[PDB]
C-alpha cells in the first residue's frame, strides 16, 4: 500500500476559547467553541468531542484510531479532523457544523424541507461515500445520525469510530464482536460480519430511507435479533409516502442479497443528480413549491483555513 502522509495536528489548550457544551449522548459529549491559532487573526468555529466515560487506556486507543482515519480524509462532503488536544482523555477537534446532524434536522424541519433539498443531500452523501471508496475506506456506520449539516445546502459525513482501511488487494473486512447498528447493516454483515463498500451502500439505502421518512426509525418496533430473519424472508423497509417508485427502487436496489448487484456510489451520484434536476417528478411533498457572538470580524470557517 501507499504511505499515509497525513498530518496529525496537535492543538494547545490555550488555543480554544468560548467552549460551551453542545450535546451529550451515545456519541459521548460534544462542545462548541472557537479555535484561535496563535498569531493568525482568525477565529475558527469548532466542535470538540470526548468520551462520557473515564481516562481508560482503551478509550484513548479507540479515540486515536478514529483520529487516524479522520486525519486522513479530505473531501467537501467528509468531515476532517482539524486536530487533537492531548488532555487526559484525548479530545477530537473538527469543524463546527451549526445545524447539527441531518437526522435531527429533518425531524425538526419536516414541514419546510423540499424535494430539492432531499435529493441534493442524497447526491452529497453519495459523493462523500464515493470519496471514501476511492480512499479504500469502509465507513461501517453510515446513517442519518452520522451526517452533519454545515448549511441546509451542504452536508458532510462524519463518525469514523468503526471505519476500516482495506488493503491494496483486500476486498472485505471480517470483524469480530461488538455493538453494531444492526438496523443499518447488510445481511452478510449480520450473518458473517463481512463489510465492504457494497455493504456501506446498504447502509446508504437505509440512510436515504431515513431522509424520505423525515426521520423515522428503521424497523420501528422489531427488536434487533429479528432483523436477520426478516431480511432473509425478503422483507425490506417500506416505500415512503413522498417517494415515487423511481426513488424507492433505488433504495430497494441498495438492499439486494447479492452485494455486487447493488448500485455503486458513483452511480447513486449520477442517478440522484438526474433526479435533482427535476425534483418534483421524483418526490411528492405537500407545499414543495412553497418551501454567533460578538467575535465575527475575524471568524473563518474551517473550509477557508488551509494548513
Ligand atoms: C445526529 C444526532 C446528534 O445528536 N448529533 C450530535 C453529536 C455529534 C457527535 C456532533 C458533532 C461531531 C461529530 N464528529 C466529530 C469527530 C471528531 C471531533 C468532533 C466531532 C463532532 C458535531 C459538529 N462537529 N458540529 C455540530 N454539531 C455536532 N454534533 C451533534
Amino acid at each position: 500500500e501507499a504511505p499515509n502522509q497525513a498530518l496529525l495536528r496537535i492543538l494547545k489548550e490555550t488555543e480554544f476559547k468560548k467552549i460551551k457544551v453542545l450535546g451529550s449522548g451515545a456519541f459521548g459529549t460534544v462542545y462548541k467553541g472557537l479555535w484561535i491559532p496563535e498569531g493568525e487573526k482568525v477565529k475558527i468555529p469548532v466542535a470538540i468531542k470526548e468520551l462520557r466515560e473515564a481516562t481508560s487506556p482503551k478509550a484513548n486507543k479507540e479515540i486515536l484510531d478514529e483520529a487516524y482515519v479522520m486525519a486522513s480524509v479530505d473531501n467537501p462532503h467528509v468531515c476532517r479532523l482539524l486536530g487533537i488536544c492531548l488532555t487526559s482523555t484525548v479530545q477530537l477537534i473538527t469543524q463546527l457544523m451549526p445545524f447539527g446532524c441531518l437526522l435531527d434536522y429533518v425531524r425538526e424541519h419536516k414541514d419546510n424541507i423540499g424535494s430539492q433539498y432531499l435529493l441534493n443531500w442524497c447526491v452529497q452523501i453519495a459523493k462523500g461515500m464515493n470519496y471514501l471508496e476511492d480512499r479504500r475506506l469502509v465507513h461501517r456506520d453510515l446513517a442519518a445520525r452520522n451526517v452533519l449539516v454545515k448549511t441546509p445546502q451542504h452536508v458532510k459525513i462524519t463518525d469514523f469510530g468503526l471505519a476500516k482501511l482495506l488493503g491494496a488487494e483486500e476486498k472485505e473486512y471480517h470483524a469480530e464482536g461488538g455493538k453494531v447498528p444492526i438496523k443499518w447493516m447488510a445481511l452478510e454483515s449480520i450473518l458473517h460480519r463481512i463489510y465492504t463498500h457494497q455493504s456501506d451502500v446498504w447502509s446508504y439505502g437505509v440512510t436515504v430511507w431515513e431522509l424520505m421518512t423525515f426521520g423515522s426509525k428503521p424497523y420501528d418496533g422489531i427488536p434487533a435479533s429479528e432483523i436477520s430473519s426478516i431480511l432473509e424472508k425478503g422483507e425490506r423497509l417500506p416505500q415512503p409516502p413522498i417517494c415515487t417508485i423511481d426513488v424507492y427502487m433505488i433504495m430497494v436496489k441498495c438492499w439486494m442479497i447479492d452485494a455486487d448487484s447493488r448500485p455503486k456510489f458513483r452511480e447513486l451520484i449520477i442517478e440522484f443528480s438526474k433526479m435533482a434536476r427535476d425534483p418534483q417528478r421524483y418526490l411528492v411533498i405537500q407545499g414543495d413549491e412553497r418551501m454567533d457572538e460578538e467575535d465575527m470580524d475575524d471568524v473563518v470557517d474551517a473550509d477557508e483555513y488551509l494548513i
